[PDB]
């Protein structure tokens, strides 16, 4: 009767779940929205992303993490709960090995917490990696080799980056710049040049829309909507991907310093390996067009942008299952 494997990449802007035998069972953001001052969950995932900044009094919004740190055990829990809920299994954690992805900054008090919450559900066995660690393995380095791999993680509330090698992280780091940051800075900017109100949902559409970091072969531009910062009234204004593009290669200079940093911190036989390889890329962010020429010439080595940059951390999760099998199988 074989233990089911359940693995969950929990990130702050995302969350993915695996049931061995079921496959995905959620990859959905990692909101919930709630009855207002109630225990009455109202909606998960996507439908609760897509309340954000659009309730009225009754209804409020939780996410369990904010910039790869849990805001509230508690809401953290439930929400894990609630994503093995979608799994449609009786007693699903009945017997079962569970892995947990998650970034550094969640503690190793909230990380046996988790352990136990699990374990109280049925779990035969809980273990916890960093995110970092399985964004490599899935986006297709073999982590366990003697060699240095190179990775750069760019998601919603951290980028990350380190060197992985013989099974392990050999040295990281992390900063807040990454997408929320980003797109922040492109609200502020839009007010800024433009002297017009909209929100995150249009400064991320912008992002994703006509985002980039090299000038592309394609001229791209968008009409957005908003309200005029004197008069209040409606507006409507065209930003092109030059004056966006401009304000992203400014903005990611913290993550070019960030790898220079990395670089710098590299034992000397796996920076070889790092400078003849290259960097490895994954994440939401990883998706910017022009990333790859970006930095590419900035730093002169290969880039490679990860094919599956936002399921990189569960790949690596459901590739981790024999790993995590063998510490059951031995710890008996
Ligand atoms: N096509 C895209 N182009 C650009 N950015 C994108 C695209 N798709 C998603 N993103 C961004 O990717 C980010 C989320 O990446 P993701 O790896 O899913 O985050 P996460 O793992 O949940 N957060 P974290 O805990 O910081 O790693 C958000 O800032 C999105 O706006
Ligand atoms: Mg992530």
């Amino acid at each position: 009767p074989p233990r089911k494997f359940i693995a969950i990449d929990l990130g702050t802007t995302n969350s993915i779940a695996y049931i061995g035998g079921r496959g995905i069972i959620y990859n959905e953001a990692s909101v919930m929205a709630y009855e207002t001052g109630t225990k009455k969950l109202v909606a998960l995932g996507e439908d609760a992303r897509k309340l954000i900044g659009k309730t009225h009094d009754k209804i409020e919004i939780y996410t369990p993490l904010r910039n790869g740190a849990i805001t509230d055990l508690r809401i953290a829990e439930e929400f894990i709960q609630h994503i093995g809920n979608r799994a449609k299994v009786q007693d699903v954690w009945k017997g079962s090995i569970v892995l947990i992805a998650c970034p550094k900054s969640v503690t190793e008090l909230e990380r046996r917490a988790m352990v136990e919450m699990c374990k109280h559900l049925g779990a035969d066995l809980v273990q916890v990696e960093e995110d970092t660690l399985m964004a490599a393995l899935g986006a297709g380095a073999n982590i366990f080799a003697p060699k240095g791999t190179f990775i750069l993680d760019i998601g919603g509330g951290k980028t990350s980056a380190g060197i992985i090698s013989a099974g392990g992280i050999v040295v990281s780091k992390s900063i807040k710049i990454a997408g929320n940051y980003i797109d922040e800075e492109i609200l502020k900017y839009i007010r800024a040049k433009h002297t017009i109100s909209i929100g995150v949902v249009t400064a991320e559409q912008i992002k994703k829309q006509i985002g980039s970091l090299y000038k592309g072969k394609e001229t791209k531009k968008m009409v957005i909507f908003g309200r005029d910062v004197v008069t209040g009234m409606p507006k409507e204004t065209e930003i092109l991907d030059s004056e966006i593009r401009k304000l992203l290669i400014s903005i990611f200079s913290s993550i070019t310093q960030l790898v220079t940093d990395i670089l710098e911190s590299t034992p000397a036989e796996l920076a070889g390996d790092a400078v003849m390889n290259g960097l490895l890329v994954s994440g939401g962010c990883a998706q910017i067009s022009g990333l790859k020429e970006f930095l590419e010439s900035y730093f002169q080595i290969p880039v490679k942008i990860a094919k599956n940059p936002q399921t990189a951390v569960i790949d690596g999760c459901i590739a981790y299952e024999k790993e995590i099998r063998d510490r059951l199988i031995e710890e008996n």
